[PDB]
C-alpha cells in the first residue's frame, strides 16, 4: 500500500458518509494492524508528515496510531506496549519516531498537537525500557532560546502530555526529571517573548510536579524553580499569571514541607495582595492557593491524630494569616454574578469555599472577623452584601466549637429566617443553604419550640419560590430530617404532614429547572426512609402520589416528545421509581395487594422503547418488590426471567450489576426456596465473570453474590466451594492495576467483595466445618490484609465482618485443629483495636468481644 491510499483508507473509516464504506475501511485497517503492525504504524507516520495529504487525514493518522499504542484499559495498554516492542523493528520504530518529531515542528498547530500526543504515547512504552535516549535531549534542544516559537510550544506540550499519561508512580520520568525541568524552565522564564510558550511551559510544569521530587529536594534547584514561577505571576498576560498561581497551588499541594522560606520571603505577601486583583480568574487562583494550604494543614492535623507519632508537621500558615486573608475572602464574596441564573463558577464561590476551609482548620479563630462582617452586612441595602453575610455565616458552621456555634445560631437565626422574604433571588437561595448548614452541623441549636416551627415554615416558603431556592430548601429538609430523627423526644415528626405536603407540591412543578423537582423527589425518598408508625397517613400520601405520578408519565406518547421533554420525562420517571422502590422497602405491608399491578407497570416500563435509561431504576424497584414478597414473588419469575437473563448478560452495562443485585435479593428472600434456582444461577454467574467484555464494577458484584447464594443454600454450595474459593484467592492477591487512586479504590472494592463472599460461605457452611477446613489459612491471609490496610480496618462494617469471621471460624473448629492461628500477635492485637476503636459502633465492639472469647477458647484447646 502507498501513503496516499492509506490516507484515503483513514478518511473513509469515519469521514465518509456511506456507512458501508465505513465498516469495510474500519475492518481493513484492523486486519492491517493485526497482520502487519509495522506497516500500519509506518504508513500512519508518513501520512502524518505528508504535506500533500489534507490536514484532518494527517491528524487522523496520528490519533489512530496513538490509539493503537495507548489505552485506558490496563490489559490493552500492556498488549499494545508488547506489540510495539516485539512486532516493530528498531529501524521502523526509528523512522516512526523521527516522523513524529518532524510533525511536531509543523507550522500548523493542529498537526504539531496530534504529533505531541503520539510522541507521548510512544514515550509511555519506550522510556521505561530506556529505548528513546534521544528524546529528553531533543526536548531540551527544542525549547532552547534560539528555537522558533512553534518548536518551543509543541515540545512543551509533548512533555506536558508525557507527564499526564505516565503512571503517577513510574520511575522513567523521575530518572529524566532534570531534562524535563530544564526544558520547562527554558520556556517559563521571563526572557521568553511568547505568551503561548510560557503558558505551555507552566502547564507542562504542573503536569511534571510529581516526577520532579528529586530536584525539589535540592535547595538550589528548588529556589530557582520557585523564583521562575513567582516571576511568572508578574507577567503582563493574565493567562500566564493564573497558570503561575496554578503552579504555586500544585507546588504547595505536593511540596508543603519546603514552603516556609518561600512564604516568608515572597509568597505570603504576593498571594494576599493579588487577592485584590481585578481579574476574576487570577484572584480565584490565589484563593485556591490558600484553600490548598488549609487542606494540607487539615490533613496534617488528622495525621497527628491517626498516627500521633507521625513525621509531618504544620506551619500554621492559615492560622497566622487570618488577619490578612480572611478580610480579603469576605470582600470577594461580594463578586457574585449579576444574573441570578448564571451558575458559572467565579471568585466569590472560591472565597466562600476557602472561608469554609479556614473555619475547619482555624476553628474559633475565624469567629471574630466573620461575625463582624455578618452583622455589618446582613441588613445592608445592597443584595450583594446581604447574600455575602449569609454565605459567610453558613461557611463557619463547621469548625468553631459547639458552644460558640450554638450561641451565634440562637442570635442570628431569626434574622436569617426573615431573609427568605428578601427580594433578591441570590439572597434567598443562599439563605436556604445557610439554614441547611445550621441543620446539618448544629441541629441541637434549633430549639424544637423556639426555632423549629420557623425553620420548617421558611423551607415551606422556599419550596414555593424560584427553582433555585426550592432546590436548596429540599436539601435543607433532608438535613433537618436526617439530623432530628435520632432525638429521644423527636420533634420533626410533628412537621411531617406539612413538610411532605410542601415537597409533593414541589415535586409537581412543570419541569426540573435548576434540579428543583429532582431535589424534591430525593427529599421524599428521605421522608419515606425516616417515617415512623406514627406518620403512616403521610407515608401513605407519598405512595399514593408516586403511583399517581408514575401512571401519568406512562400515558405520554414518547414519539411526540421534544428533545428537552424527552430528557425531562426520562428523569422524572427515574425520580418516581427511586421513591417507589423506597416505599416498597419501607412498608412491605401495603405491597402484596398492589403486587400484580406494580409488576404489570414494571414490565411495561421494560418494553418502553427508551427502557435503557430507566431499566436500572425498574430493576431496583422489582428487586425491592422481591424482598417484600419473599415466596410470593416466585409467580413472576417465569415472565421476568427473560428480562433478567438478558440484563445479566449485558456485562458492559450497569443494568447487569443491578441484575446481580436482584439475585442477592431473591436468595435472601426465598433463601431455601432459592435452592432450586441456585445451580442455574451459579452457571450464569461463572460465565459473567469469565467474560472479558465485562464492566469492572461487576467483578465485585459477582463475588459478593456468591456469599449470598452460599449463605442461603448452605451445604448444597459445597460442590461449588473450590471454584469460588479460587476466584476469591486470585482476587485477594490481585494488586492495583496501576498507581492511580482509581485503581486503588477498585482494589479495595474487590477486597470488600471477597470479604462478603467469605462471610456468606462461612455462614452457609457453619454446620459443615470439614468442607471449609482447607481454606481457613487462606481466609486468615485475607483477614491479615484487613488488619494491615487502613482503607479496610477503619471501616466499621469491614472490621465487624472481619472480626466476625475470626470468631465464627473459631466456634466452627473446637477440636484445636486451627488453634495456632489464634495465638498470633496480629490476631490478638487486631481484636483489641476493634474492641477499643473510638469510631467503631457498639455492634462492632460486641462482635470483637465474641471473637476474643472464641480466641481465648482456642488457646485452652
Amino acid at each position: 500500500m502507498s501513503t496516499a491510499e492509506f490516507a484515503q483508507l483513514l478518511e473513509n473509516s469515519i469521514l465518509s458518509p456511506d456507512q458501508n464504506i465505513r465498516l469495510t475501511s474500519e475492518t481493513q485497517l484492523k486486519k492491517l494492524s493485526n497482520d502487519n503492525f509495522l506497516q500500519f504504524a509506518g504508513l500512519s507516520s508518513q501520512v502524518l508528515i505528508d504535506e500533500n495529504t489534507k490536514l484532518e487525514g494527517r491528524i487522523l493518522a496520528a490519533l489512530t496510531l496513538k490509539n493503537e499504542l495507548v489505552s485506558k484499559d490496563s490489559v490493552k495498554t500492556q498488549q499494545f506496549a508488547q506489540r510495539w516492542i516485539t512486532q516493530v523493528s528498531p529501524e521502523a520504530k526509528n523512522q516512526i519516531k523521527t516522523n513524529a518529531l518532524t510533525a511536531l515542528v509543523s507550522i500548523e498547530p493542529r498537526i504539531a498537537n496530534a504529533a505531541a500526543q503520539l510522541i507521548a504515547a510512544i514515550a509511555d512504552i519506550e522510556l521505561p525500557h530506556g529505548a528513546w535516549p534521544e528524546l529528553m535531549k531533543i526536548m531540551v534542544d527544542n525549547t532552547g532560546a534560539e528555537q522558533p516559537e512553534n518548536v518551543k510550544r509543541a515540545s512543551l506540550l509533548a512533555l506536558g502530555y508525557m507527564c499526564e499519561s505516565a503512571d503517577p508512580q513510574s520511575q522513567a520520568l523521575v530518572s529524566s526529571s532534570n531534562n524535563i525541568l530544564i526544558a520547562i524552565v527554558q520556556g517559563a522564564q521571563s526572557t521568553e517573548t511568547s505568551k503561548a510558550v510560557r503558558l505551555a511551559a507552566l502547564n507542562a510544569l504542573a503536569d511534571s510536579l510529581i516526577f520532579i521530587k528529586n530536584n525539589m529536594e535540592r535547595e538550589g534547584e528548588r529556589n530557582y524553580l520557585m523564583q521562575v514561577v513567582c516571576e511568572a505571576t508578574q507577567a503582563e498576560d493574565i493567562e500566564v499569571q493564573a497558570a503561575a498561581f496554578g503552579c504555586l497551588c500544585k507546588i504547595m499541594s505536593l511540596y508543603y514541607t519546603f514552603m516556609k522560606p518561600y512564604m516568608e520571603q515572597a509568597l505570603y505577601a504576593l498571594t494576599i495582595a493579588t487577592m485584590k486583583s481585578p481579574n476574576d480568574k487570577v484572584a480565584s487562583m490565589t484563593v485556591e492557593f490558600w484553600s490548598t494550604i488549609c487542606e494540607e494543614e487539615i490533613d496534617i492535623a488528622y495525621e497527628l491524630a491517626q498516627f500521633p507519632q507521625s513525621p509531618l508537621q504544620s506551619y500554621n500558615f492559615a492560622l497566622s494569616s487570618i488577619k490578612d486573608v480572611v478580610p480579603n475572602l469576605l470582600n470577594l464574596l461580594t463578586r457574585q454574578n449579576e444574573d441570578p441564573e448564571d451558575d458559572d463558577w467565579n471568585v466569590s464561590m472560591s472565597a466562600g469555599a476557602c472561608l469554609q476551609l479556614f473555619a475547619q482548620n482555624c476553628g474559633n479563630h475565624i469567629l471574630e472577623p466573620v461575625l463582624e462582617f455578618v452583622e455589618q452586612n446582613i441588613t445592608a441595602d445592597n443584595w450583594r452584601n446581604r447574600e455575602a453575610a449569609v454565605m459567610a455565616f453558613g461557611s463557619i458552621m463547621d469548625g468553631p466549637d459547639k458552644v460558640q456555634r450554638t450561641y451565634y445560631v440562637h442570635q442570628a437565626l431569626p434574622s436569617i429566617l426573615n431573609l427568605m422574604n428578601d427580594q433578591s433571588l441570590q439572597v434567598k437561595e443562599t439563605t436556604a443553604w445557610c439554614i441547611g448548614r445550621i441543620a446539618d452541623s448544629v441541629a441541637e441549636s434549633i430549639d424544637p419550640q423556639q426555632h423549629l416551627p420557623g425553620v420548617v415554615q421558611a423551607c415551606l416558603i422556599g419550596l414555593q419560590d424560584h427553582p433555585k431556592v426550592a432546590t436548596n430548601c429540599s436539601w435543607t429538609i433532608i438535613n433537618l430530617v436526617e439530623q432530628l430523627a435520632e432525638a429521644t423526644p423527636s420533634p420533626i415528626y410533628n412537621f411531617y404532614p406539612a413538610l411532605v405536603d410542601g415537597l409533593i407540591g414541589a415535586a409537581n412543578r412543570i419541569d426540573n429547572e435548576f434540579n428543583a423537582r429532582a431535589s424534591a423527589f430525593s427529599a421524599l425518598t428521605t421522608m419515606v426512609e425516616y417515617a415512623t408508625d406514627t406518620v403512616a397517613e403521610t407515608s401513605a400520601s407519598i405512595s399514593t402520589f408516586v403511583m399517581d405520578k408514575l401512571g401519568q408519565t406512562m400515558s405520554v406518547d414518547e414519539n411526540q416528545l421534544t428533545l428537552e421533554d424527552a430528557q425531562s420525562l426520562q428523569e422524572l420517571q427515574s425520580n418516581i421509581l427511586t421513591v417507589l422502590a423506597a416505599v416498597i422497602r419501607k412498608s412491605p405491608s401495603s405491597v402484596e395487594p398492589v403486587a400484580d399491578m406494580l409488576m404489570g407497570l414494571f414490565f411495561r416500563l421494560l418494553e418502553k422503547k427508551d427502557s435503557a435509561f430507566i431499566e436500572d431504576d425498574v430493576f431496583y424497584a422489582i428487586s425491592a418488590l422481591a424482598a417484600s414478597l419473599g415466596k410470593g414473588f416466585e409467580k413472576y419469575l417465569e415472565t421476568f426471567s427473560p428480562y433478567l437473563l438478558k440484563a445479566l448478560n449485558q456485562v458492559d452495562s450497569p443494568v447487569s450489576i443491578t441484575a446481580v443485585g436482584f439475585i442477592a435479593d431473591i436468595s435472601n428472600s426465598l433463601e431455601e426456596d432459592f435452592r432450586r434456582y441456585s445451580d442455574a444461577m451459579m452457571n450464569v454467574l461463572a460465565q459473567m465473570i469469565s467474560n472479558p467484555n465485562a464492566r469492572r464494577e461487576l467483578k465485585p458484584a459477582v463475588l459478593s453474590v456468591f456469599g449470598d447464594i452460599a449463605s442461603n443454600i448452605g451445604a448444597d454450595f459445597i460442590p461449588y466451594l473450590n471454584d469460588i474459593m479460587a476466584l476469591c484467592v486470585a482476587a485477594q492477591n490481585t494488586k492495583p492495576e496501576n498507581g492511580t487512586l482509581e485503581a486503588l479504590d477498585y482494589q479495595i472494592k474487590v477486597l470488600e467483595a471477597v470479604l462478603d463472599a467469605y462471610v456468606g460461605i462461612v455462614a452457609g457452611l457453619h454446620d459443615k466445618p470439614e468442607a471449609l477446613f482447607p481454606y481457613v489459612g487462606t481466609i486468615f491471609q485475607f483477614i491479615a490484609q484487613v488488619a494491615e490496610d487502613p482503607q479496610l480496618y477503619s471501616e466499621d462494617a469491614t472490621s465487624r465482618a472481619a472480626v466476625g469471621l475470626i470468631g465464627d471460624i473459631a466456634a466452627m473448629f473446637p477440636d484445636g485443629s486451627i488453634k495456632q492461628f489464634y495465638g498470633q500477635d496480629w490476631v490478638i492485637d487486631y481484636i483489641k483495636r476493634t474492641r477499643s476503636g473510638q469510631l467503631f459502633s457498639q455492634a462492632t465492639k460486641d462482635t470483637a468481644r465474641w471473637a476474643r472469647e472464641q480466641q481465648k477458647r482456642q488457646l485452652s484447646l
